[PDB]
């Protein structure tokens, strides 16, 4: 089918993230999809091009 | 602005859905969001106009 | 054996309007029963009982906007 | 006390090619430890060991176009 993450964002605070999901590319979407869940319930798409996502993964692996 | 769901789908088979999340409108996104995760780990957005979602809630709960 | 259900117990006095998200998980190898996890806007997470129509009120409330 | 850890046991013998998605969940009220849940292409879920680098390879794989 198709990508869900058509619009990505970087205007977010690592500290507000509670979880991150990486969906690999395949027939449904030619690129990886990174969906972050804020602590308040909201979900946003991250851009793999920004390294923000690597900071998120370190903070999550810490706590 | 920061919506995950920019484009929906009404073409799926509920059999394939492992979970459904209902997100309310807020500051990131002005409209409710219906994200379905397929058994494979892939996500799709559903239309709240189409009641397939209702079909899907029923099936997940009485399963 | 590898994984267990995330929901220990269910809660029932919540106000449909304190919820920012509702997640419906089917039964599977991961957990033998379907689960209803609601996120309060405060970030607290609770599980609801599918045998309480409260979840239907939340879903109605969440689709509003 | 409504939620608990879903990850009981971790797995180390998986082919990075079988994984379709990975979820990293930080610690909090629900579980005092982070959890790495992978969904294989088969619909099956498993927990990865973070103090093992099998997960590093998977991340790298999942990030390729
Ligand atoms: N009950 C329980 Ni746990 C177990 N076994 C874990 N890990 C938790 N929380």
């Amino acid at each position: 089918l198709q990508c869900v993450c058509l619009k990505t964002t970087s205007g977010i605070n690592p500290r507000h993230i509670s979880s991150l999901e990486v969906i690999g590319a395949g027939l449904h979407c030619p690129s990886p999809q990174l969906i972050a869940t804020l602590k308040t319930g909201r979900k946003i798409c991250l851009d793999q091009q920004n390294p923000l996502y690597k900071k998120i993964i370190k903070r999550l692996l810490k706590s």
